[PDB]
């Protein structure tokens, strides 16, 4: 499923991931904006060390979620990665609380370093009354 942005913006927070070790919820927002445009299902493939990124963080098959076809996976999440691609998103939240608990916290994902550090992300929020 594609949520709607406040749509989102209220699950997260009611899954507890606003003011989550510091980080806002606007910058998960950011996140899951750039990453899969709140896409549950999305899925994209890296051909260089054949890794899958899953759901709606895109979280990696090599390091966080086991789908069994990666090279060195980690499963970190201890996760199945197919669970990531399921409309409710409770166990994606899990595994993305589990990512920033390691010394990089949410500097893990690429997309958030290249596109939401340094952006007002107070835009994503905007209207949705969390």
């Amino acid at each position: 499923k594609v949520f709607e942005r406040c749509e989102l913006a209220r699950t997260l927070k009611r899954l507890g991931m606003d003011g989550y070790r510091g980080i806002s919820l606007a910058n998960w927002m950011c996140l899951a904006k750039w990453e899969s445009g709140y896409n549950t299902r999305a899925t994209n493939y890296n051909a260089g060390d054949r890794s899958t990124d899953y759901g709606i963080f895109q979280i990696n098959s090599r390091y966080w979620c086991n789908d069994g076809k990666t090279p060195g996976a980690v499963n970190a999440c201890h996760l199945s990665c197919s669970a990531l691609l399921q409309d409710n998103i409770a166990d994606a939240v899990a595994c993305a609380k589990r990512v920033v608990r390691d010394p990089q916290g949410i500097r893990a994902w690429v997309a958030w370093r290249n596109e939401c550090q340094n952006r007002d992300v107070r835009q994503y929020v905007q209207g949705c009354g969390v």
